[PDB]
């Protein structure tokens, strides 16, 4: 059976799409979708704050029911949870310079100075994937040093996640001359084949009943004006 009430772990740390507005209501993407999904499933959800570590923890536990807080559908998630279909993408995306002509690939990259943040997952995948095939991958203890870096030109490009540059610096006034070089980076390992709604393995029924809410929020255009509220592109992604 499905649950009298749905309780949903996010962490509020993360607009646009999880957040804490000042009188202390979750906003953003996620809860938008998770409060239209709920309603097209006729279910009472409750929101429940939780640092983003202890997530999947709690979700075991049956402390909660699913988890929306753009939980990549990477393939080391997926050996211990399940998930709804993709709620949205998370890749990562390259940041140059205005008309930079860089692409994300290996003959572009080679020799170049690409900085990261350590301990990102954007680090994991240009160390697995660039930094062995000679691109100078640069780590960062600092994120507003990669940015400043950038912008003084010892680094070519950084490898950010999409979403966050765009927010972050990209409609900043300090990264007015900053643009997206090429498109998104999309790897299933490391970011998902997008985000999803996370659930324990044996709830198959709550999988279903997201899956045919978020299928029918989409088709009938809801899911686009909502996402209009935040994004100015395909957020969806592929």
């Amino acid at each position: 059976a499905l649950p009298q009430t749905v309780r949903i772990g996010t962490d509020t740390t993360y607009a646009p799409f999880s957040s804490k507005d000042a009188k202390g209501e979750f906003i953003g993407f996620d809860i938008d979708l998770g409060n239209e999904m709920c309603k097209r499933m006729q279910v009472k959800c409750t929101w429940v704050a939780s640092d983003f570590d202890a997530l999947i923890p709690s979700l075991k536990a049956k402390k909660i029911d699913a988890i929306i807080s753009s939980l990549s559908i990477t393939d080391k998630a997926q050996q211990e949870i399940a998930f709804s279909d993709k709620l949205y993408a998370a890749d990562s995306r390259l940041i140059a310079a205005k008309g930079s002509p860089i692409q994300p690939t290996l003959e572009s990259l080679k020799g170049k100075h690409v900085g990261v943040l350590q301990g990102s997952t954007q680090e994991a995948y240009a160390n697995d994937n660039w930094r062995t095939k000679g691109v100078d991958v640069v780590a960062y203890a600092n994120q507003d040093l990669i940015y400043s870096d950038l912008t003084a030109g010892r680094l070519d490009a950084a490898l950010q996640d999409e979403v966050a540059a765009s927010e972050g610096f990209l409609k900043q006034p300090a990264g007015k001359e900053y643009a997206f070089a090429g498109p998104s980076v999309k790897d299933k390992k490391y970011f998902g084949d997008g985000t999803g709604v996370g659930l324990r393995k044996d709830d198959t029924e709550l999988k279903a009943a997201f899956d045919k809410a978020l299928t029918e929020l989409r088709q009938d255009g809801t899911y686009d004006k909502m996402a209009k509220k935040y994004f100015d592109f395909n957020v969806y992604g592929d």
